[PDB]
């Protein structure tokens, strides 16, 4: 029909999971004139001409629409090699909010786009209080920024390099890592990288999962196929770590081995396959049936040994194979302090004492251009559809 | 400005039908870039291949639930030339009567010439004046742009003049409308620098409307244009071939009485049987311009002539539209100036259907396929000075 086929073009304009919606057809026109803004590209009167005729405009578009500038930089708070995240406040509304940067130099050097939507999408749309919320996403020619609500609790490698984590602490953290995988499962993505860098503490000291730069999307049968290893050196699990391509495929029974690293480095203080070199590392993971041992000290309950147990082992007799309520039912996490269903709204262990909204006490203390091209080159055009703005979900 | 202002301002942007930033716009932008990328030599470049495989599906959907040349039934070719065709034709769907004009891509790159169409567009989608033939829709493909208009029914004045002797009184009539129509034009901002009869078209009740835009211009702040057939152009439009001119509106009504001169005598005052000869003779219009020994012009009439076919400086105009109103010449009793078009016409048109093409010569044939663009070794960007001509009417 007539009117049918323009209201369907309208409602993918206005859809916030569209890739023809509002912000991704604003960056398809500034990545192309980011792209053709060169001397060398500029002999060609097709290009030289569409860039004047367009140049008041993109000045108009990129001032109005979300930019680095509208945000007055407090502190850099992590930093890696792909980029930074960093503590920033909005110079119109004065909110607080933590920036995720992502270096487009550096994901065009190696063939290493497309790990970010996932963590764009999981983010934007979980609406889950177990996992940080994305309220923009934007970009300029040099980085794609994620701007989220500040977990100013900070982190859990910093939670346990402070305290000497008692079991019943243990047992709170563990149990809301098991409800946040949970979420993030029933989303459809898999972690593969479960960590304590990647578990955040909100102002009342509840967990709050960040970082899905390694999450993927799930298949039918719930698996995913990979021919190289993701993860992390301590915490990958032994069908992660062999995955060679002929034979690389694997559940989300691989995020439950990672919170059996988990509970051991908390109540033990070492992970628990550590040695002095990566290898090392690498080889007591794949011994795990030998090379798990608990240190003689009477501090880790039978519960507690069980559970460790239960989840460092193979896939195919792991904890959580039949589903999460095995896991909730295990005699670990039996207490008289809170429910399943109603641990969100418990006091926390360990609720920060902040002294502002711009507060950074749990956060330790802390550019390569891309080369003038000859020819058409795209550099901009993997990072098409990024924005998060003209179009999100109220 | 507030956060609040500055999202609203950039929405009302993506839904303004004269901003270039608009829905329309922005999908030609991203419609163009995978015209002109999907090519096997650029599809070598991983960024530009990652790009196309990502938006194929979506992009084949927005072709298809776009306006397209397939949702229009052609009647009859009512118009031809070198850079297109106009033809009356049927929408489909809603069984709408319209006149399409289609502009030859391949054409308007090979002759240099891609950039006059802009303001034949603005003018007929925002004059919404009852002189100026309406844009309904303006829409493009790889191969052509369309520009879809209120069907004209009444044909034009070189039909009207090929098939009567025009007395004095239609020629006041005409003259009257066509001074009311240009100065509808020069409100809106624009000189039209070739008013000829072949732009006069004439709707069901007989009263005129102007069309065929292709040299129009916008005036700058001191309501000038400078730019780089010639029976009715102006001798400072002829002097004006590199740039090395300015003129005014005034060039106009120059047209205006080579027009009252043609309907009177029957031809152009400076026709010749070349060109280059009609060139001489508009320069040359001070010895050029005179009337045959038929005493049938009135001493009014020949006034007029004489008062439009002079120097700028001179030229009846100069001071605005009311001296040219308050010529003797259009002194009448059968109508006034502010209510013109609401008298009955000279021609009221006879027409059998809401099809009927009587008042339109019938075009010799022209078919077939091909007269493409070669397929590009690296990016020449051909769709770029096409990018927001598309345009739908609410
Ligand atoms: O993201 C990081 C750590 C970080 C820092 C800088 C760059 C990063 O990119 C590296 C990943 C690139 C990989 C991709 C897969 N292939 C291998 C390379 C990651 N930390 C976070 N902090 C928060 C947060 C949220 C609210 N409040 C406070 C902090 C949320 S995520
Ligand atoms: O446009 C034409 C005539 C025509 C036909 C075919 C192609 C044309 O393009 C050639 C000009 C391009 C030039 C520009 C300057 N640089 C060099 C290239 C023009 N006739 C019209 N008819 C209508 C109408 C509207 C309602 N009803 C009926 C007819 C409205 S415009």
């Amino acid at each position: 029909s007539f009117e049918t086929r323009f209201e369907k073009m309208d409602n993918l304009l206005r859809d916030p999971k569209s890739e023809v919606n509002s912000d991704c057809l604003l960056d398809g026109l500034d990545a192309l004139v980011y792209d053709l803004d060169f001397p060398a590209l500029r002999k060609n009167k097709n290009i030289d001409n569409f860039l004047s005729r367009y140049k008041d405009t993109i000045n108009k578009i990129r001032d109005l629409r979300m930019k680095a500038e509208d945000y007055e930089v407090v502190k850099v708070i992590g930093r890696g090699a792909f980029g930074e995240v960093q503590l920033v406040r909005h110079k119109s509304t004065r909110k607080v909010y933590a920036m995720k940067l992502l270096s487009k130099f550096e994901m065009i050097k190696r063939s290493d786009s497309a790990f970010f939507w996932e963590e764009r999408d999981i983010m934007a749309f979980a609406n889950s209080p177990w996992v940080v919320q994305l309220f923009y996403a934007f970009q300029d020619d040099r980085y794609l920024y994620m701007v989220m609500e500040y977990m100013p609790g900070g982190d859990l490698v910093n939670l346990m390099s402070n305290y000497d984590v008692p079991e019943k602490w243990a047992r709170f953290y563990t149990a809301e890592v098991v409800l946040a995988l949970d979420a993030i499962h029933s989303m459809g993505f898999i972690h593969r990288d479960v960590k304590p860098d990647n578990m955040l503490l909100d102002k009342s000291g509840h967990l709050k999962l960040a970082d899905f730069g390694t999450c993927m999307k799930m298949n039918k049968e719930g698996m995913v196929r990979c021919d190289t290893a993701v993860g992390t050196p301590d915490y990958i699990s032994p069908e992660v770590l062999k995955s060679q391509g002929g034979d690389g495929y694997y559940g989300r029974e691989c995020d439950w081995w990672s919170v059996g690293v988990f509970l051991y480095e908390m109540l033990v203080g070492d992970t628990p396959f550590y040695a002095d070199s990566l290898v090392g590392t690498y080889s007591k993971i794949m011994n795990h049936k030998n090379s798990l041992t608990f240190p003689d000290d009477n501090d880790i309950s039978k519960e507690a040994k069980n559970l460790i147990c239960a989840f460092l082992t193979d896939r195919e007799v792991r904890l959580g194979r039949n589903g999460v309520e095995e896991i909730k039912r295990h005699l670990f996490f039996k207490n008289d302090q809170w429910a399943w269903e109603t641990l969100r709204d418990t006091v926390a262990p360990v609720v920060p004492d902040l002294s502002s909204d711009i507060d950074t006490s749990n956060f330790d203390d802390l550019e390569e251009t891309f080369p003038i091209p000859k020819a058409f080159v795209g550099n901009q055009l993997p990072f098409v559809g990024f924005t998060y703005y003209s179009n999100r979900r109220y």
